[PDB]
């Protein structure tokens, strides 16, 4: 409603983003700031990398720069009725022509690279952003804005802190669209209220693990702790091997003779006038953690990796590439789960929201008939492989083709129930035949 | 009946609970919270892992994205007799209208990622879901909700629990249809009862173990709990590995010459005035645990996976996707004793209450003409491999069609019995071969 302070918001936020703090401890902070300093750093890279890896997996699969977004009719009964006849074509040029428009907007307006650099914050919990008319996008964080809902995961309310500069973005009673004003601490600045209609205008926050739902939601690294074996590990292996080598301090009686400005003079193969032996050193003592730290830490890598998809390409993999295709398809499901969860704070969002932006009537140019609504494309990914096994079989059954005891035509049928695909386009009619011979 | 009260309803749930609050604390928590609060963490992240892969696996097979659930008629002895005459191809209509229509409903109404945040917990002993009319779905946990019966697995009495807000979704005497009502502390909010005609409208408990068989059942990852072995073992070696290589204090008397201060000051080639090595290290003396862990904890990583069906893509194999594909085949159905149970809270759930709430007459046209009871398709399997085999053996029988000893067409016939596909289709008859020849 009215009140109104984020303050209130942000106290109902702390655990989510503390787990944040941890989680950006261990990876690559920065991301998020601990809480004159000289720099702190991650000593365990190679969970800092995967991060980095990922991002240009996760921003280039929810979209490839070509061709991510179909807008789809999609059909009603008379709509696809009507057309027919047959203006479905021009169907075609006012959608395409829109999707030929936001295919040249986005590159073009430059989200990319913005989305990117948010984005790779997603794979730690996550975030809010942009606006609408250069016109880039905004990147809020864990340490700015609070939301809400107790619901499904919609939205109630959003509160917003950059310099200060607070938004509310309420959700209103006798009601419909949003209202949106911003305010500086006491009251107004007259940048007024936008009804806002739903989701569109604007500017969703996106959840990322949804567990179990009411909050702004707490993920993911952080169901991949197994890093902080690795971490701690190398640092125990790397102080304990480092100090004891290189800090060989020399300790000498200064009862006399053994003076330590002669001893540093002589020369490796050199005699030196001395007490007998009475500076000795303090190299430490037999210090093991050599055999299981390393396995260990090798055997870390292995599990890491596949959470943060790598080509891995270890052996090297040689033959090679199938086996690597193979090898990054039943890898990439496993990021499968997230997939949905992604899309839905992104492709339904982001191409809704500008869309919904793009009813200003400027070059969009239709005000959309509902519903245009549009999704997403991305994996199917099985029917390529449903289809082509008949082709590795059917192959199979090339050389019976003359033999009269059994009918082709019904084997195939057969082996085609077997990999889904069933029937339209895939069996020939009688009808059909002499027209060609 | 009527009483109401879900405090009652959880005392006769906790032992199901805590057996969850321990399998949830070795895997990623959260999922479950124990019971200011800084972090803790799962060291054993390779137990951890599994847990999220197998979710993709699991929504993946659960439903492929696209054609799952097939719509049957399912034939009535006049009703396959009427039609015929062949307005089946109407009924087609009608239903893949309906089937077309949910491919574009639950896609379109955000199922699937809230169904994954929702499912891959299921993994961990389960939970109920889905409200009708953006339209979400809700996620409710085994901290929420409490249900029952003595039966074979059915209904009586479920209490919810979220904000407070309790619901009673009772079934009635002198009755048929379920009746609920959702209260405060005393004792309706006039949202009144909806009879609920059986299960349809709605909204069932997923089961998952079903052991015996009484009980908001009791699953899963709690048949596995040979990971403790792996993370107890992956904690043992760190601590251990970790603390003696780093802590390395420097012991000096403080009785003279040697100052601490000093010590730090010359570098490694230096020489520095000191008392015969009075002070010393107190660098651990040694410590085993090096061969027997390791080997056991890459031994429970092979154990563990197989468990949760990881592609295991290892040599690494190379040779390779048709062993690859043969690793993943034998491997799923490890997992196809869990289908059975996943689909019956599942398919037949999810397809059977939208359909019921479908029933609304908002396009799912038809007032369903009984039954249309619909089947989840899902592993058929053998049907393509006993097919496939033929073939390499009616291969192996193209040599000899011109020897006149022996009768081919009877010899195909007896390999025919030898692979369960018998005949329909796969002989043919005197009657059809003049037609080409």
């Amino acid at each position: 409603g009215a009140k109104s302070v984020y303050e209130r918001l942000k106290n109902d936020r702390a655990p989510y983003e503390t787990r944040a703090q941890n989680c950006a401890q261990y990876t690559i902070p920065s991301l998020f700031p601990k809480d004159s300093t000289d720099y702190q750093t991650p000593w365990q890279a190679v969970g800092a990398r995967g991060l980095n890896n990922l991002a240009s997996k996760l921003m280039l699969a929810l979209f490839p720069m070509q061709t991510w977004m179909r807008l789809t009719i999609s059909e009603y009964e008379a709509k696809q009725l009507l057309s027919d006849p047959d203006g479905l074509a021009k169907v075609d040029e006012g959608l395409s022509m829109v999707e030929r428009i936001i295919m040249n907007y986005i590159e073009s307006n430059s989200y990319r690279v913005t989305l990117f650099e948010a984005l790779k914050q997603l794979v730690v919990a996550g975030n809010v952003l942009l606006y609408l008319p250069y016109n880039p996008m905004k990147l809020y964080r864990l340490s700015s804005y609070v939301v809400q809902r107790d619901a499904f995961g919609n939205v109630l309310q959003m509160v917003t802190r950059d310099q200060d500069v607070y938004t509310h973005i309420y959700l209103d009673e006798d009601s419909g669209e949003y209202l949106r004003y911003e305010e500086v601490e006491g009251m107004e600045v007259q940048g007024s209220d936008g009804t806002y209609p739903k989701e569109a205008c604007p500017y969703i926050p996106i959840r990322m693990v949804r567990l179990d739902g009411e909050s702004y939601g707490r993920s993911y690294i952080e169901e991949y702790l197994g890093d902080l074996r690795s971490l701690e590990n190398l640092q125990e292996a790397i102080v304990k091997m480092s100090m004891i080598s290189s800090k060989v301090i020399g300790l000498v009686n200064p009862a006399g003779i053994t003076q330590p400005r002669r001893l540093t003079k002589a020369q490796t193969g050199d005699f030196v006038t001395g007490r007998p032996e009475d500076i000795s050193f303090l190299q430490l003592e037999k210090q093991a953690d050599f055999t299981v730290a390393k396995a260990v830490s090798d055997a870390i890598e292995a599990r890491l990796s596949f959470a943060f998809m790598l080509n891995s390409a270890v052996t090297g993999e040689r033959v090679t590439a199938e086996e690597i295709r193979y090898v990054a398809s039943e890898l990439e499901d496993t990021l499968g789960g997230v997939y949905s969860i992604l899309s839905q704070e992104l492709q339904l969002p982001l191409v809704r929201v500008l869309l919904k932006q793009l009813q200003a009537t400027q070059q969009i140019p239709e005000l959309p008939k509902e519903a245009v609504e549009p999704t997403i494309s991305t994996g199917r990914g099985q029917d390529l492989d449903k289809l082509e096994r008949c082709v590795t079989a059917w192959a199979a059954l090339a050389p019976m083709r003359d033999d009269p005891d059994i009918n082709l035509a019904m084997i195939k049928l057969r082996i085609a129930n077997a990999i889904g695909i069933d029937t339209s386009g895939i069996l020939l009619t009688e009808e059909q035949k002499q027209q060609k011979m």
